[PDB]
């Protein structure tokens, strides 16, 4: 192959899933592909034989849990002179007639665009979260100014943002509720960002055309959006097994009579609401497949606080599934999830209505947008209760006056599975993604 592609992700599950989702994307269009990836977290290289993997910057922090993200931080401030070193022996090490076109990065790797800089190799950034997170993180001086970022002021929590009326005051405070911590990457990643010379989004035109205008006016390299779930699922680049047990019961399960339910890798709950949760699931009186992972519940190590028996015949709880391929069973009718960025493009691809519940970030953003823009889904924005849950997970599985959120998320799927066809939106942009990475050198 003429032209090689070398993509770095963070390595963690819902970053490393988009990475090599795109990186097959890439090989699929005719380029070579190098990943480089910490020892840390690295997924199966069996199951990539097409991919040359390099492993570097970690050749005593804990592998689980909030301080396993300190990595990031860390290899920021001190990787740069590895990544040169690695990036500039594989440039000199390369074939006579091969050529390392671009390095793909995180976003949350602001630390290559000076490095790929140093070495006049074009650096591409791939965006894990949405354009419209994008936009609320550049109107962010416009909150300040307002004072939304304040996490001691209780005030206008249910009124809409002034200026930015799809969202609502709380919405705002949840997202940035750690503001004064996290502005400092943050702005690092969105200047480095705006300086690469070019940003892929995990997305697509119809899904988030709101937010287009933003991006073309905030960045000035090209953006190019491409739904990755609908090109293939993340299924290869798991770091845990998947349950053995899920998909013979699904096939005992009526068609689109289970609800689905994962609150993400890195959530955390009282015991109060884990047991809440629980009740508001079996008041639903829906079939149910629940990941918890260990650790979602605080002090138990897994679910220990469920008394025996409490779920009933309805339900099963397993640690870990293919979900996408789960999400396109078709016994499943709803996804009640966290609001990550990829389970919410995943279930938007399977056309799978959702109940939104966050763990903030992204995530109240996400749930707002889905549930009062797109209309897929219904959000539980004020906490946990038995009886809201139940109501929730019943509109959008059961009543009659949740058709319409149920057709929407039918509609959407069906204009992903359009924008991926010759001549769709997402089509062109994978189009003028490999016209301009094969451009680079020239
Ligand atoms: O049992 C599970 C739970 C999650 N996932 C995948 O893990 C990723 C989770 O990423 P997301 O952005 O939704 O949230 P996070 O867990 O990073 O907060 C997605 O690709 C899911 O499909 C999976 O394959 N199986």
């Amino acid at each position: 192959r003429r032209r090689r592609i070398i993509l770095f992700p963070v390595p963690f599950q819902g970053a490393i899933n988009p990475i090599l989702q795109l990186a097959n994307v890439l090989y699929s269009k005719g380029f070579s592909i190098t990943i480089f990836h910490t020892n840390f977290n690295k997924p199966k290289t069996s199951n990539y034989p097409h991919f040359t993997f390099r492993f570097i910057l970690d050749n005593n922090l804990p592998t689980h849990g909030p301080l396993a993200g300190m990595r990031i931080p860390i290899i920021n401030e001190h990787g740069a002179d590895e990544l040169r070193r690695e990036l500039e022996l594989l440039m000199l090490a390369s074939e006579e007639d091969e050529e390392v076109s671009c390095l793909i990065t995180d976003a949350l790797w602001y630390f290559a665009q000076s490095v790929a800089d140093s070495l006049n190799l074009r650096r591409l950034v791939l965006m894990t979260s949405s354009l419209f997170n994008f936009h609320a993180h550049v109107s962010l001086p416009q909150f300040d100014e307002l004072g939304y970022l304040d996490p001691d002021d209780k005030t206008r929590l249910e009124e809409q943002a002034s200026g930015f009326p799809m969202l609502k005051v709380k919405d705002i405070k949840s997202a940035y509720s750690n503001w004064q911590i996290l502005k400092e990457i943050l702005g690092k990643m969105i200047k480095q960002t705006k300086a690469s010379s070019g940003v892929i989004w995990n997305s697509f035109k119809e899904l988030e055309e709101s937010e287009l205008e933003t991006v073309i006016r905030e960045i000035p390299a090209p953006s190019f959006l491409i739904p990755l779930p609908k090109h293939l699922t993340a299924s290869s680049s798991s770091l845990l097994d998947h349950d053995r047990t899920v998909f013979q019961w699904l096939d005992q399960q009526p068609p689109s009579s289970v609800l689905y339910v994962s609150f993400g890798s890195t959530s955390e709950v009282d015991e109060k609401d884990f047991l809440e949760i629980a009740r508001g699931l079996v008041d639903s009186k829906q079939s149910f497949l629940w990941v918890v992972r260990p650790g979602f519940v605080k002090g138990s190590t897994w679910v220990e606080p469920l008394p025996d028996g409490f779920l009933g015949e309805r339900g099963r709880i397993v640690k870990w599934v293919p979900q996408q391929e789960v999400l396109a069973h078709g016994a499943i009718g709803a996804f009640w999830t966290h609001s990550g960025w990829n389970s919410t493009l995943e279930s938007v691809c399977e056309g799978v209505p959702m109940i939104f519940s966050d763990f903030g970030l992204d995530q109240p953003l996400n749930a707002r947008y889905m549930s009062d823009v797109l209309k897929v889904g219904v959000y539980l924005e004020n906490g946990w209760e038995r009886g809201e849950i139940a109501n929730a997970i019943r509109r959008v599985m059961v009543d009659e006056e949740g058709e319409y959120i149920r057709q929407n998320a039918r509609v959407l799927k069906q204009k992903a599975d359009v924008s991926l066809m010759k001549g769709g939106s997402s089509y062109e942009s994978l189009e003028s993604l490999v016209s301009y990475i094969s451009s680079l050198l020239e």
